[PDB]
């Protein structure tokens, strides 16, 4: 009968913003006022309309009028610095635009959706406005800035400009029902694509008495006392008010997917016109019945199941019976006499907000549905004698009461009718639960570690690290917020928080250009760091910056000489993504070589030297390769992405996968074949052909001059501008070591039996090529710095370069690591991230960057020896977040109880604070 | 690749309205100007802005400005009487509202859609406006009427009020692209229901120099010469203009169904925003590319197939290259160098119509697509050096040229970008052909009649009757139009028309309250009647009225003594609906009685007396019953519907079917059983029990007094207040006849052997009830006047009353016909229609109405003896149409060649004429 003909989604409400009379600047303040039954109407403020006053003719005309209604306490104030507006430009901006910008920020903050995440997305803005009162002040004399400021279109276009929205931006105007129409258009769009989020609302402002005087001149429109008595026997008119409201709308599927909290649901909506009635301003009950029937047909809901109606309620003796009649025809048809539809109007509390009444009505029902109470309708001194509520199945709810729930759930209807004939109706329902729902030995070692870990935790439980994020568009604002946050934490309410809800709430705040992070284990540490951050004092547990870096980060995959007894074990047990990718690499290696690396990672006795019989030279490379892959994918899971990559003779396989040149399986084959061939080849020869490598403090130019006397020696790695790794027979290296010491130059030996990038690899090339057959190189899709191609930058989308000959050249010929780093600095890169169990290549990178004139480079280190594997990746993510790099800070605080125990999470931290300064346009008249 | 993801309809354009500069008030004038390459820009008129002038400060500032652009010749004029507005109210109405009302009327007239047919329908109005300039004049001092007049919402709400539209009525505002956005919303609605027709357009007006001066103060925006040079090397700005346009949109399926002529098709549309660009007023090519891609994805069209682009073309040296760049990315991608996309802009001809540019662009392409020519773009003195058209696959078409049709059809794109960032694009294509596509002896007699008819036509072809409809909201306007129409007919163009296209065109004009019809066989008769109608002179071939009657018509089904040799034969051959329903009744009668009535209707020898052996008393009733059903359904086919029904002892069966109490088959059973039983019963007895009926001029009260002496006599029919039909033995009737003559009272005998409503029926009731078993009476659903229940009015929705006992009572007991007529007059009914082969009951009805005080009753007669069966039903329809009764006058002119030979139909009759009088708001400043 009333089922949906079209297969469409239900729209979910996730945020609300209020700027209504009575200092109701937040939904919480609004909800308390509604329960208390507060009359927000008041006399005209002394400081309003002063521009038109001082003229006796207009002044006495104004006094004779009513001039009583809802007025904003502060309308001239505006934080131009926050919104990047000059004083001259800001003074010529209509307050309607100011409210829209402020309301949009509060709504996203109320919805816990970082406004930075919506930049460049398909977000629509539909805002209702009817009167350009501010334009009259400009023309009293003027500046061209008034054209954009006072324009109605700029009310929404400016919002989509400041927040960088790439969706529809239109300003509707249907007089007294514009807000509902704007909501209707947003709902229809989301059902038809064209957007993923929608900001819908309305705004109004009483800047001049022209409109108020005109209505008074008509007579019989404005109430003498300024109080509305919707559906009462003393109805005598209404009063005009100013304010605004906004809502954030998303498809219910998206809200469930993204973890957003759903306050209510918009099942359907409809709009029509009264047609030829008894005058342009006369309502037509027949049209009102049609739109109600039209709306509930779209919503797929039988009107007999409705529990509450937020009526237009203009307090007109003649227009109220008409509205009741239409409701009885549709809503009050067939109902039992003991199941009436509750009736009420918010205009009794706030007044008649012309283009913002719909927003106020929608906000009221949204809070009522989110909670489980129905607020009363004030100014009710008896039923209207011309309306038979019993015969129409209606009841005016004038007391705090709970939802009857006739159908088992809560359903409400919001109706708004314009004075030109335009009508609208929106159907709302509560959120339901249904809306929230769509290797043997390795196991033995794994179980032992978990039991040992759990047992150790009992003796001494570790305190989890929580990164607290503070950000703003300016450093001064950032540190002011930190001090306010610290004071709140020290308060009893803050002390009664888990310190994880605080971080979760902050992670969903706007992430500005000036960012800071505090690494705290308990409240006291967080307070100390925030207080230090309140000023410019440094602190070990505080990361701060003043602005983002120009270019993206660079990932370094060296993985040489960075192995120890227990690497990748603590993070494997206490993380899932890291463990997942480790297993995938383990399976691939098991297929190729026939043994599992988990038996080595999990085992504690193994130290990768004399404890593993199967060629420690081989297992070490595989374990490091697996760790590098796991760390990179873990960073990807949190949103991090590399702008460029670079490797040093062992991470080229891993670097290729991250860039995209080769698949994971193909990369695993290269390292496995390389590692196994090196291990067996080294064991094949002993004494006769053995050649070892050493580190010498020499430059590339110096090496050419000094290699003339030593013919056989070869250059292996250009680690630094003044350092180089070479290989050759021990006698030649020994002479070099003695020669360097004679000149005062530092040197080493690396104590490594293996030797790569030398003649030893030559026999291995023939069989290495055969094993590498079948690999399919692909386009990079990411910046690359080939250390085998003389450190030449390669742009994304270039032709594949990971053919077999590429690996043979790298294994045999030297690697130009220092050259690649210098080229990256030339391109502008300044942040370098190393993925390895122990950072050893950062020192080499630091020397190269300093030699190139870069001394403030960001050297970020992943897992390090003798430090907790967790609390080190978290710090790495924080540094990327601080310096403006790509990172979804919301991933560090996953939700455990979605729709179950949301109370204990999402703490009540202080909100963003604005500094409002007067901005108004002088006028004399 | 570019196919539609969603299954949606294509929108069709059926009407266009123009109010552009250069006196382009009709599409035909606009099309000629575009071909000729007309520059509609001109200097400021001397009579404009005089209110602000006379002040030296503002005057010299205005002179220093450009003040050159498109201005309307007459903007103050307005026909307030036509739109029912007072002088005080009209003077405070923005010209934007005036244009919308006028444009909507012209568009419906151009689309040949009677505006009266859309009253109460789901029609949406989406209109774009940006500047409320008129509101500044009111506030210079004022009246409250300025609130509604100058409001932006009332621009569309007033339109939906005057024309009685029950759909969405919203006023969009996206600055310079509002018209396209309004079109977009209408298209989306129609695809999603919410409406069946949509009026989309925009309007702008230059009432004050405030905006023009402001733009001049900025500098670099307005051209010194006021001429636009879109895509040229001399671009130096643009000029502001005023005007408006409208379009009528319907789903292509509905347009094909309703016979509407399709000018073009809107495949798809899209809108977005530029986001954070280099300033609020700086365009962003990236967003422009997205909306183009977005639009063509919705339209299901590959951009490489486009043939022409109606670009924004603001003549800006910096904004034109940006628009070209985006087009090359999407439209000009992959094209051959010899298949460029033609480029042009209408702003070069008219100027920059801020909120009406989209309407002008859409109208231009609509006429180009409806025709087969591309108009040029004027002011092109060479390509812009900063745009590489060859590399972007673009061509500026500056000459009259035909569509290249790369894909085999015509495709065009209209783009409009606002100065706040809002952007829109609409895809249009021509209309294709695929869019216009989804009883033996009776036969012998039928063939003879057709051959005889065709042979007779050759000797003397008959001239068809054509009803010409003239109507208006006032009698004075109606007769003024008739004189203008007559002059046009007498002109050579009128003489070159079929006189059927003229009627077809008039049938699709608005049908006002004051209506008139001219029944003409040739042009000369039409001229004479129209000239007579120009004044108050009466004319036999002219039907006229000053206003509709209060209540609906009443259908009278008597069908007694209204038979002749050839009835229902001429109309059977020359009409299809009449023949169709005759056959259906024939089949039902054949099933029941076993013989066909067509053998009687088609035969000419039969006269229903001594020529038919099978009980002439029986066949006569069946033939009349069949004719009554056919006439009623024929009237229903043309839109006529009865408010109430009434019958006289023979049409009760037919009356029941029309009301809805019984089905057609059940009604046929009642008459068949009644007729057959009467025929056999009368033949059963002869001489002994024979009783005949006679007509006597007596009243009901008199009959009671006079029936005391005559016990056996009974009253059969109360034909009139002073007349009555009685039945009884011949001796008793003979005494009554002599007695009446002795008193001077007229009487008759009816010379009828049969006698109903007497004792003869008593034996027939027993078997009559058995034959009537199985009939299922239903609720009436229509007004009824039961002549068997003492003429008591029965309301629709009442319980069934057509049980078996109802028919037994009617057959046996008298019928109160005069009582039913009087009751109908009491309820307010004044129009009575008789369905019978010959009107005999109208005389009786006329006497009753006069006795009740009604002397101007509308007595409409269907088929009459010795008159053409056609030209008599047409007159009956005309009388119903004249007096405001329900009738679809468009059905009388069916289309023969739909999409084939539309040229010869839909003649070019004069359009509706308005009397414009100055209405302006004085101001001093």
């Amino acid at each position: 009968d009333w089922s949906r003909t079209r297969d469409v989604e239900d729209i979910a409400i996730v945020g609300v913003a209020t700027r209504f009379p009575g200092d109701l600047n937040t939904p919480d303040e609004m909800w308390e006022a509604l329960l208390e039954g507060k009359d927000c109407v008041t006399d005209l403020p002394e400081d309003r309309w002063t521009e038109f006053l001082d003229e006796p003719r207009i002044a006495e005309r104004v006094k004779k009028a009513r001039t009583r209604g809802g007025y904003l306490t502060d309308i001239k104030g505006f934080d131009s610095e926050f919104f990047a507006l000059s004083k001259m430009e800001a003074d010529n901006i209509d307050p309607q635009q100011r409210m829209a910008l402020e309301l949009t920020w509060e709504a996203l903050e109320h919805a816990r959706i970082p406004a930075s995440s919506l930049r460049g997305e398909s977000v629509g803005v539909y805002i209702g406005s009817s009167t350009n009162d501010y334009s009259f002040l400009a023309m009293s004399d003027a500046h061209p800035y008034a054209i954009t400021g006072t324009a109605s279109s700029i009310i929404a276009n400016r919002v989509s400009y400041f927040y960088d929205f790439r969706g529809p931006s239109v300003a509707v105007d249907t007089a007294c029902s514009s807000s509902l129409v704007a909501t209707h258009q947003g709902v229809q769009a989301l059902r038809a694509g064209e957007a993923d989020v929608a900001i819908v609302g309305g705004v109004n402002a009483l800047v001049t008495p022209l409109v108020t005087v005109g209505f008074d001149e008509v007579g019989g429109v404005l109430a003498p006392d300024g109080r509305i008595k919707s559906f009462s026997s003393d109805a005598d008119g209404y009063a005009r008010s100013e304010g605004g409201g906004m809502l954030v709308l998303k498809r219910i599927s998206d809200a469930r997917r993204d973890g957003d909290q759903i306050l209510a649901v918009i099942a359907g909506s409809a709009v029509n016109h009264d047609g030829r009635s008894n005058g342009l301003l006369a309502p037509n009950p027949d049209a009102q019945a049609e739109v109600l029937r039209k709306a509930y047909k779209d919503a797929g809901i039988n009107p007999r199941d409705v529990d509450y109606i937020e009526a237009h309620g203009t307090g007109t003796i003649l227009g109220d019976p008409i509205e009741a009649d239409a409701l009885g025809r549709i809503v009050g048809k067939g109902r039992p006499a003991d199941k009436p539809a509750l009736l009420g109007a918010v205009k009794s509390n706030l007044g008649h907000l012309e283009s913002a009444a719909g927003a106020a009505s929608l906000a009221k029902m949204t809070l009522a549905l989110a909670n489980d109470k129905l607020p009363p309708s004030i100014n009710y001194a008896g039923p209207n004698p011309y309306i038979d509520f019993e015969k129409e199945r209606l009841k005016v709810n004038d007391t705090v009461s709970d939802w009857p729930r006739y159908s088992g759930k809560a359903i409400a209807g919001v109706s708004g009718f314009g004075f030109g004939g335009a009508n609208a109706h929106v159907v709302m329902r509560e959120v339901l639960a249904g809306d929230l729902v769509e290797t043997e030995a390795a196991q033995r070692l794994l179980e032992q570690a978990r039991e040992e870990l759990e047992a150790k935790e009992a003796e001494e439980p570790t305190k989890q690290l929580v990164p607290l994020a503070v950000s703003a568009f300016l450093t001064s604002r950032k540190r002011q917020a930190a001090a306010e946050l610290a004071d709140w934490i020290d308060s009893p309410e803050g002390r009664a928080s888990s310190l994880e809800s605080i971080g979760r709430s902050l992670s969903r705040r706007n992430h500005g250009r000036s960012r800071a992070v505090v690494l705290a284990h308990d409240h006291d540490e967080a307070i100390k760091g925030l207080r230090a951050l309140a000023e410019g004092k440094q602190h070990p547990s505080v990361l701060s910056a003043d602005g983002p870096v120009t270019n993206g980060p660079v990932w370094v995959l060296a993985g040489f000489g960075a192995q120890h007894r227990k690497m990748g074990k603590s993070l494997y047990l206490r993380n899932e993504v890291f463990a997942e990718w480790i297993n995938k690499v383990d399976a691939l290696i098991q297929d190729e070589r026939g043994y599992s690396i988990l038996e080595l990672i999990l085992d504690d006795n193994v130290d990768y030297t004399d404890a593993t019989c199967e060629y420690p030279i081989e297992v070490v490379q595989l374990v490091i390769f697996a760790i590098q892959i796991a760390l990179g994918e873990l960073l990807r899971h949190h949103g991090a992405k590399p702008a460029a990559v670079v490797g040093q003779s062992l991470g080229e396989a891993a670097a290729s996968y991250f860039a995209g040149g080769l698949s994971l399986a193909d990369a695993t084959r290269t390292i496995c074949s390389r590692s196994h061939l090196m291990g067996e080849g080294e064991a094949m020869l002993f004494g006769e052909y053995i050649r070892l490598m050493a580190l010498v403090e020499y430059s590339a130019d110096e090496i050419k001059t000094v290699f003339s006397d030593y013919p056989d020696l070869e250059v292996c790695v250009y680690a630094a501008p003044t350092q180089t790794v070479i290989g050759g027979p021990p006698d030649q290296v020994d002479a070099i070591i003695a020669r360097a010491e004679s000149e005062g130059k530092f040197a080493r030996k690396f104590q490594t039996k293996g030797a790569s990038h030398t003649q030893q690899m030559d026999p291995l090339l023939g069989e290495l090529a055969a094993e590498l057959q079948g690999i399919e190189p692909k386009p990079l899709t990411t910046g690359y710095f080939s250390t085998v191609h003389e450190g030449t930058f390669i742009r994304p989308g270039s032709a594949p370069i990971h053919d077999v000959d590429y690996w043979k050249k790298g294994l045999r010929h030297s690697v130009y690591f220092t050259q690649g780093i210098r080229n990256a600095v030339d391109n502008g890169h300044t942040t370098f991230l190393e993925l390895a169990p122990n950072p050893v290549a950062l020192m080499q990178v630091g020397l190269t960057t300093a030699s190139a004139g870069l001394h403030d480079a960001q050297l970020i280190a992943t897992l390090a020896r003798k430090q907790d594997e967790v609390e080190s990746m978290i710090s790495a993510m924080a540094q990327l977040y601080v310096h403006g790099h790509d990172l979804d800070f919301r991933t560090l605080f996953p939700r455990r109880s979605k729709g179950l125990a949301g109370a204990l999470d999402f703490a009540n931290i202080p909100p963003t604070r604005f500094k409002r300064k007067e901005h108004w346009l002088p006028a004399h008249f």
